[PDB]
């Protein structure tokens, strides 16, 4: 699910 991939990105964005 994309909701676990966005969680990898939000951890890098902030």
């Amino acid at each position: 699910g994309l909701f676990d991939i966005v969680k990898k990105v939000l951890k890098l964005l902030k």
